[PDB]
């Protein structure tokens, strides 16, 4: 039922999902000024040299690649963490146009896209126990700009084509993730929220600073994507972001100076 439109998108969905108005929504607007440095913060540790991927699905609100959770092969520690993080699976945010298409904004500024790749917490065993905890997941936030290609996205975005509808899916095996990755781990972090439903207060967002530049045509691919299903009216699956939330009584925090 929920969606992006005008009649089911994000203004409407606190009716079904009343944490919708909660304290630690996401995404948010990174004021870069009022972020405190944290020299206490860890750098981020990124294990993802196991990582073994399984499938790509059209889910009718994002694409998504599935990773093999079932043990410790691609894990996320240290940063803001506590304990050890299981890549379940990344997927996208993007827009109809370049400039817009992220969640999170950068005292303001939209990029044209963001990855999220979600991880939940081992100690709590599957990941839907972890969604009813707040420190259950850890979603690592990269930035999309428009310029040169990425080559590590270049597999996905080949396949997009043949999970045009919702629900449609193929076999998507040996994506190495480490090719969407910046160069820099600097990053900003903050307690918040799934950005969908149902916008669980359950996430340690860590959103790097450094955007990965993608070609126009990679992100072309993306907006050629339909939100419909199979037979359905083609409606394109673009401005697929919820926007910023207030900040309420949350201090951002930056790993670096
Ligand atoms: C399957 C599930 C119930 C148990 C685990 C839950 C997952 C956990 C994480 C996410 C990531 C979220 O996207 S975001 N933008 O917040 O990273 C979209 C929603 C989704 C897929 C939940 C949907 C409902
Ligand atoms: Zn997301």
């Amino acid at each position: 039922h929920w969606g992006y439109g005008k009649h089911n998108g994000p203004e409407h969905w606190h009716k079904d999902f009343p944490i919708a108005k909660g304290e630690r929504q996401s995404p948010v607007d990174i004021d870069t000024h009022t972020a405190k440095y944290d020299p206490s913060l860890k750098p981020l540790s990124v294990s993802y040299d196991q990582a073994t991927s399984l499938r790509i699905l059209n889910n009718g609100h994002s694409f998504q690649v599935t990773f093999d959770d079932s043990q410790d092969k691609a894990v996320l520690k240290g940063g803001p963490l506590d304990g050890t993080y299981r890549l379940l699976q990344f997927h996208f945010h993007w827009g109809s146009l370049d400039g817009q298409g992220s969640e999170h904004t950068v005292d303001k500024k939209k990029y044209a896209a963001e990855l999220h790749l979600v991880h939940w917490n081992t100690k709590y065993g599957d990941v839907g126990k972890a969604v009813q905890q707040p420190d259950g997941l850890a979603v690592l936030g990269i930035f999309l700009k428009v310029g040169s290609a990425k080559p590590g996205l270049q597999k996905v975005v080949d396949v997009l084509d043949s999970i045009k509808t919702e629900g449609k899916s193929a076999d998507f095996t040996n994506f190495d993730p480490r090719g969407l990755l910046p160069e820099s781990l600097d990053y900003w972090t903050y307690p918040g929220s799934l950005t969908t439903p149902p916008l669980a207060e359950c996430v340690t967002w860590i959103v790097l600073k450094e955007p990965i530049s993608v070609s126009s045509e990679q992100v072309l691919k993306f907006r050629k994507l339909n939100f419909n299903g199979e037979g359905e009216p083609e409606e394109l699956m673009v401005d697929n972001w919820r926007p910023a939330q207030p900040l309420k009584n949350r201090q951002i925090k930056a790993s670096f100076k």
